[PDB]
This record gives C-alpha cells, structure tokens and sequence, in this order.
C-alpha cells in the first residue's frame, strides 16, 4: 500500500536538462527558422523558414463634433449651453455669437491634439527595451517623422514642442469638458495588447487637423489640414510649417483672444485644459488599458477624408467641412461627411462588407454600461449611400448614421521585413481589405492576417476576393458578442457627443 | 404649442396635435412629433441666451425639475378631490381650429 516514486521525480535532472530552452526572444528582428529535414532546400518557397513580427498599430482618427445638419444637432445644443454658461459670466456686451465660441472651442481641440502629438513624437523617443527593437524608431516611423531628425535635433525638438505647449497654451478651453480629456487620452499614450514586456503597442496619431480658415460676414469654416503619414520621413521644418499653417489666423487675433478671455474669466484657471511641459527627461511608458483596446477591437475605419483638391467623378462639393453661416439652416454648425473614400477616384469594392451589421465583442460575460458604451466610440456605421450628380460616378459614397467624437480613417502596421537588410515595413489598411487577383497578394495578405492576429484586440477585419465576387466576414476571435444595428450605435454616438461636450451648472 | 419663429415679424405659437385615442403609434411617432417640438429651439442661441438669463436671474433651486424615468418608476393611482371637483365641473370647449381646418 505504499505509491512508489514517479519517473520524473526519480530523475529531475534529466527532466530540467532537457527542456531548459531560451525563451523571450526580442521582437524588432527577423528569425529564420531553418529547416527540420534539410533536404528541402529544393522546395523553395514552399517551405516558409520566416518568422516576423509586428510591434505598432497606429490607429488613424480624425476628430470630429459628431453629426450636424441642423440646430437641434448636439453640438449645437453644447454651443447654446457653453454660450450660455460664458455669457452669463462675463460683464459685457459680447461680439461674437455661440457658433463663433464653439467653433473656437474645436479649434482649441485641434491645437491641443497637434501638441500631444509633437510632445509624443518626443516622449518617445528616449524609449529603449532590449527585447523590444521597435522602440523607439517603428513608433516614430509610424508617426511620420524622421527618425534621424529628432535624434540630431533633440534641443531644437524640444524648444519646438514647448513653444507650441507655450502659445496654444495661451488660448483658453473647459477642463471639465471631457472632449479635451478624452483626446488627450488617446494622443497622449502607448497601449499594449497585453500586459506583457514583448506586446505590441497601439497609437493613436491624427489623419488630419481643423484649421480655422475665417470668413468674415459669411461665416466661419473649419477645413482639413492633414498630417504627415507612415513612410513620410517629415523633419522639424514640416511640422513647424504645419504648426505655422494652424495658427495663422488665430495667434494674434483679437477676437480668439476676447473668446479666450472669456472662456478664462467663466472658468477658473483650475477649469482650464493644461498642457504638459516635455523636458529631457520626459518619458511615456507603454501602459495597459482595456477601455483602449475594448474601442480599438470595435474600430471601424470610415476612409480618408474628401478635401476640395480630391478628385471625385460623380461627387462634387462632398469635402469635410465643419461649416457655419447665417444663410444655411439658420447660422447652425453643420458637418456631415460622406465615407467610403481612400483617394483614387474608383469605387473601392471592398466597402461593401462594411454595409453588414457591426459585431460588438467583448471578454468576459459581465458587462457594465459604461464598458459597453466606451467599445463603441470608434465604430461607424454606414446607413445609405450617397447620391451621385451626373448620372456617370466611378467611386461609391456612403453616409453614416451618426459617430462620435472621432472616426477612424486608417490602421498602419509596423513589422519587420522577411527579406533583407530586414527593415521596417508599413502596411495601411481599413477594416476591409480587398484582395485582387494575381499571385504575388495572396501570401502577402495572409501575411497581413498572421500580422494582425498577433495583436490581441485588433479591429475585426472584412476580406473581399476579385475573383469570387465574395467578401468574408469578420475575421477576429469572439468571446461575448452582440449584434448592433444602426439605431442602437446612433443613439450610444448621441448620448456620447452629448456627455464630451457637457458643461457644468450655473447661469 | 410649437414655436414657429417668424422673425422680424414677430413670434406665433402654432398648434401640433397629439395622437388621440385609438391611435396605435409607435415610438417613431413620438419621436416625429418631439422632432418637430424642438426643431426651432434646440440649437439655438436665442433660446439659449433666455435661458441662461432665466438660469441666473433664478437659481438652480429656482428651477423646474424634470423627472428621470429607471425601469422600475411606477405611478400609482392616488385620491384628490380638487382634481375630481375640477373633472366634475369641466366644460369642453370642442376641437381646435387650424390652419388646415
């Protein structure tokens, strides 16, 4: 009656002999494999010996006020709130009316999302990890600056982050306005995909900007100012002619400095939005945060913006524009843009697996209001299609059934090259991604698939073939899912443009 | 009343029905004829700077609270003989006249 001693028990030595194998290899790097029979060398491609893999997702917004087509939109509702709030503040006949104050307050959101983005263009730049070599160049590249410019130019860099932190700081805006918060959040921070050494990191770095472009008596009229992408190698000198190109009509003007002063003297310098100073000494730790990768997994990418430059056949006058005037629908802020636009003017037959109800996925099996609510932020949903002018279109255009505070108009994915000198590759792409028919996009879109199910809540992806006339649908891990329409995702992006833009209680 | 701003011709509050009994609308109705209620004043800065000033002339205790609604806020039938002495002496005045009419 008595268990005599097991095998691994009587030898443990050679049981700890044989499986002591080096794990955590550093990613940043190639590996080759090798070959298990040798003899193989006469297969040649069809023994893959590679192995590659990614380390940065930048995500590509634009920030947005929600939908607009008339005054009972939320955004407008928020600028009579705010102007109310401000008005009844300040001692004085005001010159300027709501549409003014809030079209300024988008303004200021614009100006604070271009400093975060240089201060993170700085902070990371001093990021090292032995076992992670994409950091810190894949992060810049990603970005679109070039590398080799803020390593040689720190102190000009710097001097460049802290005067843009110094003259937009200038300009007043509501700290417990969350719209601020939330896309200081998103600008200011790396996330990982897990809580691990090794993970991949998300970003979140803006497609484009709102310039504010006065009118005079005609109005006022925020237009596009898109930033530099993913391959760009942009130096200090084009981020300055970007920052120059931002403030050219409001840094020393007078009517942005009596809506300042009035949004200063309203609420209280312990109300305003601050922006944080970079020494050498600043750093951004990738951190981990669900909320993050809960809105990154629900992502849907909208397409590129449409400016007054683009060519489009069937579709003129479609650019984004958040516009006011007293001649149109009675002086109210009014921005609908149409979606499904990647440039090149073409229909792009891959949106439409974007025309199917979203997935909304989630871990667990408890989920609160607020999880839920926060999942859906960067989701879009199509709800029509746009109506051509000329009867003779080439792309197709959709219109959305609302979004929030910001759309997502593209992911870029940093790895590294399989072949040699084994650099860093960008890919670019939406949810959707069309594979055409010919022989060299077959291995390189699985090659894209293998590289996005690497990270752990990427945005689920819609594969349409050329030759099947088929798209498949998503393509990402389930866990607890719901099925959303339209109405359901209008209403959560209602309720989350309405709670962004809230102010506080007097009048 | 709906509010029908007009102008430098002034103001003029306009009758929309509501739904009458029998009629079986669904939440698209209410959410039509509420979009019609507030399509003048919702986003509106004069409608904004009024009540603003009727925010700071009477505080935010001075205010008419608007009861929230949870799934279990339940009504209870109640007794008030000034509402029943009210019922019990109404005379009805008939249909309003529009401008359809």
């Amino acid at each position: 009656t008595r268990n005599d001693v097991a095998w691994y028990a009587r030898y443990p030595h050679i049981l700890e002999e044989a499986t002591r194998l080096p794990f955590a290899y550093p990613i940043g790097q190639y590996y080759d494999t090798g070959y298990s029979v040798a003899s193989a060398t006469e297969w040649s491609k069809y023994v893959d010996t590679s192995l590659t893999i990614p380390g940065v997702m930048c995500v590509n917004f634009t920030p947005t006020p929600g939908e607009s087509y008339n005054k009972n939109s939320p955004i407008n509702i928020a600028a009579q709130n705010v102007y109310t709030y401000v008005r009844h503040m300040n001692s004085g006949h005001a010159n300027y009316e709501q549409a003014d104050l809030m079209m300024y307050l988008l303004a200021m959101d614009s100006l604070y999302i271009f400093h975060s983005y240089v201060r993170k263009i700085l902070a990371i730049s001093k990021l090292y990890t032995p076992v992670n070599k994409y950091f810190p160049r894949a992060l810049l590249v990603a970005l679109g600056v070039d590398p080799e410019d803020v390593f040689a130019n720190q102190a000009q860099w710097e001097y460049f982050v802290n005067m843009v932190a110094y003259r937009a700081g200038a300009f007043a805006a509501p700290a417990s306005m969350t719209y601020y918060e939330r896309h200081a959040w998103m600008s200011n921070g790396l996330y990982v995909d897990q809580d691990v050494t090794r993970a991949q990191i998300y970003m979140f770095k803006p497609t484009m900007l709102w310039k504010y472009e006065n009118l005079g008596t005609t109005g006022t009229k925020l237009v596009p100012l898109m930033m530099p992408k993913a391959g760009d190698n942009r130096k200090l000198v084009d981020f300055q002619v970007l920052f120059n190109n931002l403030v050219s009509t409001m840094l020393g003007d007078e009517d942005f400095g009596i809506m300042s002063g009035d949004v200063f003297k309203a609420f209280g310098a312990d109300g305003l939005v601050k922006l944080l100073a970079v020494d050498s000494t600043t750093m951004t730790l990738p951190t981990y945060d669900p909320l993050i990768l809960a809105q990154i997994h629900s992502a849907r990418a909208v397409g590129a913006p449409i400016l007054e430059t683009s060519t489009l056949t069937g579709f003129p006058g479609r650019q984004w524009q958040i516009t006011q005037n007293p001649d149109v629908n009675n002086g109210a802020i009014i921005f609908h843009p149409s979606f499904g636009y990647d440039g090149q003017d073409h229909e792009e037959l891959s949106f439409r697996a974007m025309c199917s109800n979203m997935i909304l996925n989630l871990p667990g099996e408890a989920h609160s209001a607020e999880m839920i609510i926060e999942a859906t932020r960067l989701a879009t949903m199509f709800q029509v299609k746009a109506v051509p002018a000329g009867d003779t279109s080439k792309p197709v255009l959709y219109l959305p059934n609302g979004f929030g505070t910001e759309v997502v108009n593209d992911y870029t994915m940093i790895s590294v090259d399989k072949a040699t000198p084994h650099d860093l590759t960008i890919h670019t792409f939406f949810n959707n991604i069309l594979v055409p028919n010919a022989k060299e996009n077959y291995v390189a879109n699985l090659e894209l698939l293998n590289n996005i199910i690497q990270f752990d809540w990427a945005p689920q992806l819609y594969l349409t073939y050329g030759i099947a006339q088929e798209s498949f649908g998503p393509f990402a891990q389930l866990n607890d899912w719901t099925i959303l329409t339209g109405e359901t995702l209008a209403r959560m992006h209602e309720v989350c443009v309405t709670s962004m833009f809230d102010v506080p209680q007097m009048g």
